[PDB]
This record gives structure tokens, sequence and C-alpha cells, in this order.
DNA sequence: TGAGACGGGGACT
DNA sequence: TAGTCCCGTCT
């Protein structure tokens, strides 16, 4: 078993963090374009379609980054059968810039799913949504169905994860298997029967505006009076919750010391180096040469000028990058490739070095352009399928141009 | 199982 | 400044 100061063995407090927390969402509650879109779509599959959008962007996102992103999203595909006859091309031209685009992928294959497999009807439950929908997880399942169906069913994001760390004082581990399985269960036992989506949205929104991962404002904390974080500054354990032998406290750290951070290991350095190959074309010009990265691994499936990789001591190197130009070209005079510079671009596992050089052509290659190689206005490249390094890569190429 | 792969940026000091 | 933390799913 586990601890009551770890716990919410009192239904009174249960009873007291729903109408405390949902107290405050009701007049306080940001105004987000999902929202207004749940709350008048009376059909089922087309309100669960505009959350499940809005849940998929969300992922390791935040809001801010997403309301362009989901408003373009519902102007071109208002409906899943706009989604499920879209190319992935198109898909990733609209999430270009947002990163971590398997989220598109397999929103796109989802909705196909949907509308070719199920009659366009969206699963109605959790189990269900997560078992048949791909890049719907526990989260965005129990996203969907608590805020689209009305499911009584808890929700652990990042921000609920760190508003339960601090209110029941976990200080363990927060990435272990069972302290996980204690969140779920507490968020559970926590979610409001009557208003399950509300509550959940009211959660993340509280970790997100209030309990803030640095300078919490418990001053203007609804559940201040159910956090054990909070009375301790101001009952105490009796473990597998609580802060290790090794675990250090804080009297500075205040409730920050949950939830028990993890120091990250920085990235590993890679490098590269790329070129913007350019020819004059005709109305439009110049053109730039596009290749598409494989469907697999890192930034699949989208474009980018030709690169290759390099190891740390041949980061300067040109050889490779010829050997690579001359495949979409054909022979290249090798002394006009220029440097312009470096950009650096950082992942979340990858810190990687882009050497940026740039060709111009007089004219077009002598050689035919082979498949897989696409030649593009800037217009064209600034709507393209490509990741923003390489966005950060034509910037670079657009200032030193003449 | 679980620990790394998988993007980009917003918001703190 | 230039860092530092942090906003899920899959294999
Ligand atoms: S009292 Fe402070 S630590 Fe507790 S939930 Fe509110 S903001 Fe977070
Ligand atoms: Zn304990």
């Amino acid at each position: 078993s586990v601890s009551p100061y770890h716990l919410f063995s009192d239904v009174a407090d249960v009873t007291a963090f729903r109408s405390n927390l949902l107290s405050w969402y009701d007049q306080e509650k940001r105004d987000l374009p999902w929202r207004n879109l749940a709350k008048e779509e009376a059909n089922s599959d087309r309100r669960a379609y505009a959350v499940w959008v809005s849940e998929v962007m969300l992922q390791q996102t935040q809001v801010a980054t997403v309301i362009d992103y989901y408003t373009r999203w519902m102007q071109k595909w208002p409906k899943l059968q706009d989604l499920a006859s879209a190319s992935l091309e198109e898909v990733n031209q609209l999430w270009s810039g947002l990163g971590y685009y398997s989220r598109g992928r397999r929103l796109q294959e989802g909705a196909r799913k949907v509308v070719e497999e199920l009659g366009g009807h969206m699963p109605r439950t959790a189990e269900t949504l997560q078992q048949l929908l791909p890049g719907v997880g526990r989260y965005t399942a129990g996203a969907i169905a608590s805020i689209a169906f009305d499911q009584v069913t808890g929700v652990v994001d990042g921000n609920v994860l760190r508003v339960l760390c601090r209110v029941r004082a976990i200080g363990a581990d927060p990435t272990s298997t069972l302290v996980s399985h204690h969140l779920w269960n507490l968020a559970q036992q926590l979610v409001d029967p009557a208003r399950p989506g509300d509550f959940n949205q009211a959660a993340m929104e509280l970790g997100a505006t209030v309990c803030t991962p640095q300078r919490p404002l418990c001053s203007h904390c609804p559940v201040q009076s159910l956090c054990r974080a909070y009375q301790r500054v101001q009952e105490e354990c009796a473990c597998q919750l609580c802060l290790t032998s090794s675990s250090p406290w804080d009297p500075s750290m205040g409730v920050a010391n949950f939830p028990r951070k993890a120091s990250r290991r920085p990235p590993r350095e890679e490098y590269s180096a790329t070129c913007v190959v350019e020819q004059p074309g005709a109305i439009g010009g110049p053109l730039v040469l596009l290749v598409q990265r494989p469907d697999s691994g890192l930034l699949a499936g989208l474009w980018e000028f030709p690169s290759v990789t390099l190891e740390p001591s041949e980061q300067h190197q040109h050889k490779a990058l010829l050997q690579e130009l001359q495949r979409w070209c054909g022979p290249l005079p090798a002394i006009r490739l220029q440097h312009l510079g470096e950009v650096i671009h950082i992942f979340s596992h990858i810190k990687l070095t882009y050497q940026v050089y740039s060709l111009a052509l007089d004219q077009a290659p002598a050689s035919t352009a082979p498949p897989g190689a696409r030649w593009l206005t800037w217009e064209e490249f600034c709507n393209a399928a490509v990741s923003t390094a390489m966005k950060k890569v034509f910037r670079m190429y657009e200032d030193h141009r003449q």
C-alpha cells in the first residue's frame, strides 16, 4: 500500500479538489480555438476530430505554438474525410516547423483509417481510441474521450505530473514505472465525474499558468489548501514516493523540490555539410535544389538542400559534398563553391552543426534533373515540407546574396 | 520493460 | 548573454 499523506483518503478532499479547481477554471480559462469548436459541434465525430488534432499538436509543444498551426490545419482539413484524402506531402507542409513530424503522418493515417474502415466514426472510449488510432497514446486517448465524449477518465501530462507530485508531495523519480502508476491512479481518482473533460483541462492549465515549473503562484492557487508541498513551507509522512536518501532536500527550492528533475545529458555533437545550389531559372527565379530525406529516422520524408554527414575532423571538407552535389546536377566547376558560415540546430538529442555552402550556376544543369530532386522558387521553398534547420540554411543563403 | 529516438521554441535566470 | 527546463508516442 501507500500512506494517506500520498493519497486522498478523505473523500471531502477529493470533492473540495474538484470544486476548487473547476471554480478557478470557470473564471480563468484561456480562450482557445479547439475549446470553442468542441462546445458548439454537436456531431460526436466532428467534435472528436477537432479535439484529436489539438491534442496531437499539443504533445511536447506549448499552447502558444499550436494555436496558429491548429487554425491552419482546421482551415485546410475541416473534416476527417478531408484529412483522409490529403497526401503525406501536404501534411508535412502544414506541419513544417512544428517538430516531431511523425505526429502529422499518424494523424493523417488515423483519420484515413476512421473514414475508410470505421465509416468515419470515431471510437468513443479511451481504450478503443488508443487501440485503433496510431499516434494516440494513453494521454491523447483519455484527452479525446473525456473532452469530446464525457468519459470519466483522468490524464497525466507534464503539467498534471508536476501538480500531482507537489499536491501529494511525491519526491521520487517521476519517470519510474511505479510512481507513474500512482500518478494515473491519483488522476483517475480526482477526475470530476460530472465534468471530466473540463477537469483534465483545468488541471493541465493549472500547471501551465499557476503551478509552473519555476516560481509557482500559490498566492493565486485554488488548490493550495490541498497541497502538501505548500503546507510544509508554512501532517507528515511515515518509503517509495518521498525523496530518496540520495535525493537532496533544499530549503530554498520551496515547493519546487517536487517533482525531482532528471539531469539530462547534453546532446551528442554531429556535423554536416549542406549546399544551396541555385540556377537563374526563368520567371520567378532563382531556383534552388531540394532533395528528399529517407522515409525513416530523423526528419523522415522532409525536403532539404543536399547534405552530407561528416566526422568532426572532416567538418570543413568539400570532397564528400561535391560528390553529393554531382549526383543531382552532374559535373560541377568546383571552385565556385562558396562558404557562407555555420548553422547550429539543436534537437532534443542531437547538436547538429551545418557548414553552409552556396553554389550559383549560370544556367540549367547539363544533366537532366533526376528523380528525387526538385528545383523550387524561393516562395515554393518557404511553403515546402522542410525542417526549420533548412529554413535557417536558406535565410543565410538569402543574406549572403547580392 | 524501458530508455533512447523524435523538433522546435517559449519562458525563466 | 547563453544557458536551462520543459511543453507524448513508439520501439
Ligand atoms: S500550492 Fe503551489 S505547489 Fe501546490 S499546486 Fe498550487 S502552485 Fe502548485
Ligand atoms: Zn513517502
